[PDB]
């Protein structure tokens, strides 16, 4: 069947661990247990395909940044992860998106724009301000919380939606 190859990224404590476990395993992580590098298999129908789901769930801790080239040479599309309670995050998307974008040698990256933590009050990244960072790079931008599964499943599926577009 086909596999889709993707990848989380996005800075540390952002929610990338929670979101794929929340996917893949329907539960919340409510701990902080800081990741090295996980990977996650699942078959999912997804618009009447039957496929199946890679999903390598990375490092924010940035003491791992050597890691990233392996891990953006093997993904096909990539979830950019920040938390709208976040400020520096978001503004840590840029470096993950010119990454991918030097190791993929291009400008057309199948990618997603999510903003975590939706189910919080202390928003300090207003949506607008995510949408316009999206639309620059030409992606959609989702908001999720894998608290309450908000938006999740619409991540990660139209991030496959993404890579089909390419
Ligand atoms: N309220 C709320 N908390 C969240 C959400 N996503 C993650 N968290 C919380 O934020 C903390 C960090 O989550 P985690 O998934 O471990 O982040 P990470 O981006 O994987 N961290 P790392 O980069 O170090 O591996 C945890 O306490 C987790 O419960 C969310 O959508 N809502
Ligand atoms: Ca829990
Ligand atoms: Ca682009
Ligand atoms: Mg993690
Ligand atoms: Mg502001």
């Amino acid at each position: 069947m086909t596999e889709y190859k993707l990848v989380v990224v996005g800075a540390g404590g952002v929610g990338k661990s929670a979101l794929t476990i929340q996917l893949i395993q329907n539960h919340f992580v409510d701990e902080y247990d800081p990741t090295i590098e996980d990977s996650y298999r699942k078959q999912v129908v997804i618009d009447g395909e039957t496929c199946l789901l890679d999903i390598l769930d990375t490092a924010g801790q940035e003491e791992y940044s050597a890691m990233r080239d392996q891990y953006m040479r093997t993904g096909e599309g990539f979830l950019c992860v920040f938390a709208i309670n976040n400020t520096k995050s978001f503004e840590d998307i840029h470096q993950y998106r010119e990454q991918i974008k030097r190791v993929k040698d291009s400008d057309d990256v199948p990618m997603v724009l999510v903003g975590n933590k939706c189910d919080l009050a202390a928003r300090t990244v207003e949506s607008r301000q995510a949408q316009d960072l999206a639309r620059s790079y030409g992606i959609p931008y989702i908001e999720t919380s894998a608290k309450t599964r908000q938006g999740v499943e619409d991540a990660f599926y139209t991030l496959v939606r993404e890579i089909r577009q390419h």
